[PDB]
């Protein structure tokens, strides 16, 4: 798989993008890899923050579907025109496909001033595809129209960030130890169930249904470990406690202040490891993934951001979790797999782990209905 190794680039906080081409002749764009959504959507107008944008008038293989899409979200929108064209991924499988494409023609707080990407790649399922599930997501089209296997994996290494998106298989050189799989609970987002949370090998001891209220998902497009509300303060409370070897203001933990140290020495030890238990492949079986403080204390370009934060929408295992591990989205088998990443950052004392099996009863009761 070397061709696809290291095919991802980005900037701290600005996401991961892969190079893609659209239309005939090919028009190259940097597209952001997002497992949190299901639309393939790209800039078509000369927005001032865009380096490049899709010029449909140049493409003989462009086809208007004569329909629009409106995608509002919490603090922003994008809006555009549906059509189809031929899509290819240079540092990826050697194929070319006809995919749905949303020509973005108006947006608000969508493009990042500074960033170097011009569209988004929705890697999740039809159910959450805008405007409706009849709009076949890109990856569905790829597997349907070639012999590329129904799976992809992501190794986010994290100014310049890099990684790999291995379309069609798994590159063993990218991870150590063993993959452990958690089932994709439903095919809309990459929904999974967390069955237990420790902070310093010490159970948070909360009703496990809290952890997946209303949703726990895996999302390359989100930066933070975002936790649900109750869970969040409970973790904070425990994190706050394990970190009593020093004080910080309330606004910090709340993601309203930065927190400053001296570029002489990185402390680290006074911060707790976080363990998440995820439902295993078998009845009553689970496994745990373990992040270090390097994963959740993120330098801003010497003050870091506490990269765990609260949420209304559920749990979101963002880059914080994902850069710890090789993540395999085994869509063929309705499961997500986790292994200790080969490129993740680690000191000499502690390390990110994927360990099992453990015994965990009533795991299905941790889901929400
Ligand atoms: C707020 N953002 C998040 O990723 C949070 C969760 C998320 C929201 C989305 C909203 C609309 C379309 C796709 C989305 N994908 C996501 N993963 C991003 C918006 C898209 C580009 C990067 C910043």
């Amino acid at each position: 798989f070397v061709e696809m190794v290291d095919n991802l680039r980005g900037k701290s906080g600005q996401g991961y993008y892969v190079e893609m081409t659209v239309g005939s002749p090919p028009q190259t764009l940097n597209i952001l890899v997002d497992t949190g959504s299901s639309n393939f959507a790209v800039g078509a107008a000369p927005h001032p923050f865009l380096h490049r944008y899709y010029q449909r008038q140049l493409s003989s293989t462009y086809r208007d579907l004569r329909k629009g899409v409106y995608v509002p979200y919490t603090q922003g929108k994008w809006e555009g025109e549906l059509g189809t064209d031929l899509v290819s991924i240079p540092h990826g499988p050697n194929v070319t496909v006809r995919a749905n494409i949303a020509a973005i023609t108006e947006s608000d707080k969508f493009f990042i001033n500074g960033s170097n990407w011009e569209g988004i790649l929705g890697l999740a399922y039809a159910e959450i595809a805008r405007p409706d599930d009849s709009l076949e997501p890109f990856f569905d089209s790829l597997v349907k129209q070639t012999h590329v296997p129904n799976l992809f994996s992501l190794q986010l290494c994290g100014a310049s960030v890099g990684g790999s998106m291995i379309i069609g298989g798994i590159d063993h050189s990218l991870y150590t130890g063993s993959l452990w799989y958690t089932p994709i609970r439903r095919e809309w987002y990459y929904e999974v169930i967390i069955v237990r949370v420790e902070i310093n090998g010490q159970d948070l001891k909360m009703d496990c249904k809290e952890y997946n209220y209303d949703k726990s998902i895996v999302d390359s497009g989100t930066t933070n470990l975002r936790l649900p509300k109750k869970v969040f303060e409970a973790a904070v409370k425990s994190i706050k406690a394990a970190s009593s070897t020093e004080k910080f203001p309330d606004g910090f933990w709340l993601g309203e202040q930065l927190v400053c140290w001296q570029a002489g020495t990185t402390p680290w030890n006074i911060f707790p490891v976080i363990s998440l238990y995820l439902m295993g492949e078998v009845t009553n079986q689970s496994f745990r993934i373990t992040i270090l403080p390097q994963q959740y204390l993120r330098p801003v370009e010497d003050c870091y951001k506490f990269a765990i934060s609260q949420s209304s929408t559920g749990t979101v295992m963002g880059a914080v979790i994902m850069e710890g591990f090789y993540v395999v989205f085994d869509r063929a088998r309705k499961r997500i797999g986790f292994a200790v990443s080969a490129c993740h950052v680690h000191d000499e004392f502690r390390t990110a782990a994927v360990e099992g099996p453990f015994v965990t009863l009533d795991m299905e009761d941790c889901g929400y209905n």
